[PDB]
């Protein structure tokens, strides 16, 4: 076989999850949050996939 | 076999699931936020799949 | 077999779910958000697929 | 003071909540269920409060 | 002071919460259940407050 | 003071929080359950407060 790419790429064969991003979020897994209270400015408090930035 | 491509891509066989982004954001998993009280100015309470600019 | 792209692609055979996107949102999960009280200004409370930009 | 009571009492002072409960079920709290699939005869997937009997 | 009671009493002062049951089943707390797949017959998959009973 | 019963009592002054229970359940607390796959009969998978009997 033979693959050529420029990026961004996944390839695979028999492959049960793919998943592929230029951005940007994406969320495929099982998740729960349960909370009470939350205060202070500011706090994360439960951040599971985060990014951040500034200019 | 043979795959030329530029981007993005996302190849396989027999794969049960697959996500492609570019941007922007896909939700595709079990999520349950269970809230009382939230405060503060201003807290990100509970972020599963999450990203953030500014310029 | 052979597969030539420019991008966005998704290939697949065999494949219960895709999403291919450029933009944007999907949102293809199960998502039960159950909330009493959110308050400050301004937090995010509970996000699950998230992107955030200025300029 | 003086107090008296055959059941069943809740008695306080400066007192945020109260149940009193003779049955019987009370739901006052914040709660959430997201779920994709329930199978099998009989599975009790996520119960909370919860009580059974039989005779 | 004096207190007389049978049962069943909740005596208090300057108390935030209170629950008395008989019974019975009371929720007052936060409880988030976020799943995927539950198969089994018969399975208790997430029981947070759970009684059983036969006769 | 004085203090007679015959139960259940819960007798108390600057208590922040009190539960009674003659039966039968009560759920206050936080709780998170996030889950992917259960399986088997019967498994019980996660259990907080829990009972259970046979006659």
């Amino acid at each position: 076989k033979k693959g050529v790419v420029h990026g961004v790429a996944t390839v695979a064969e028999k492959t049960k999850e793919q998943v592929t991003n230029v951005g940007g979020a994406v969320v495929t897994g099982v998740t729960a949050v349960a909370q009470k209270t939350v205060e202070g400015a500011g706090s994360i408090a439960a951040a599971t996939g985060f990014v951040k930035k500034d200019q």
